[PDB]
């Protein structure tokens, strides 16, 4: 059986825990500790294709340690998410995808941009101008909500079809 290697990156408080289990579990999780990192798991039907995801929801501290850079190399995709509402977390992509380059050795990786917390009317960050970052990466865009679940699916099975098309080529 077919599994995908997945890993969420971005700025603290972005929303990748709570993507992360919003995906797993289909509840929100407003509270979940903002140092853990943790591996989930789930059999899921994309495209009438059975399969396991394993899910890297990233936290801890940033360090490039042999190890932490063995862990990320064995991802096949990247969730990039920043929050619709801190430029910071926006600005920050490029880090993530630099590093992403750096440790699989290549411009070709398996990625989707994600505006998160697009629930919420305090927004600082402009949808096209992501979409334009997107488009400059060669990569899909998605907004999404953990609190609403708007865009979760989406985000994720989006990135299992950036892998499954670069698993063909
Ligand atoms: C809030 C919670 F702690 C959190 O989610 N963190 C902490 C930060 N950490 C992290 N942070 C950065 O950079 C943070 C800012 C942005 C520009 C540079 N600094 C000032 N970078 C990384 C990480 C985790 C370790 N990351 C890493 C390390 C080696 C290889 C590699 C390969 C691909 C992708 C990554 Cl992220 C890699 C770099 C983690 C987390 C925030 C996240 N994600
Ligand atoms: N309104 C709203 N809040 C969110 C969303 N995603 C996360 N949050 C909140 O943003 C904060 C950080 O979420 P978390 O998942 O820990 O971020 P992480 O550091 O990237 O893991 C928490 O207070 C969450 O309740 C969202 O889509 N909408
Ligand atoms: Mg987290």
């Amino acid at each position: 059986m077919t599994e995908y290697k997945l890993v969420v990156v971005g700025a603290c408080g972005v929303g990748k825990s709570a993507l992360t289990i919003q995906l797993i579990q289909n509840h929100f999780v407003d509270e979940y500790d903002p140092t853990i990192e943790d591996s989930y798991r789930k059999q899921v039907v994309i495209d009438g294709e059975t399969s396991l995801l394993d899910i890297l929801d990233t936290a801890g501290q940033e360090e490039y340690s042999a190890m932490r850079d063995q862990y990320m190399r064995t991802g096949e995709g990247f969730l990039l998410v920043f929050a619709i509402n801190n430029t910071k977390s926006f600005e920050d992509i490029h880090h993530y995808r630099e590093q992403i380059k750096r440790v699989k050795d290549s411009e070709d990786v398996p990625m989707v941009l994600v505006g998160n917390k697009s629930d919420l009317p305090s927004r600082t960050v402009d949808t096209k101008q992501a979409q334009d970052l997107a488009r400059s990466y060669g990569i899909p865009f998605i907004e999404t909500s953990a609190k609403t679940r708007q865009g979760v699916d989406d985000a994720f099975y989006t990135l299992v079809r950036e892998i499954r098309k670069h698993k063909e080529k």
